[PDB]
């Protein structure tokens, strides 16, 4: 899994 960035 690759987490999102805000
Ligand atoms: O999981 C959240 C998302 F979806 F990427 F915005 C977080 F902001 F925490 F990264
Ligand atoms: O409101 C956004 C959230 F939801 F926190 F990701 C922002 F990144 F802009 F802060």
């Amino acid at each position: 899994m690759v987490g999102g960035v805000v």
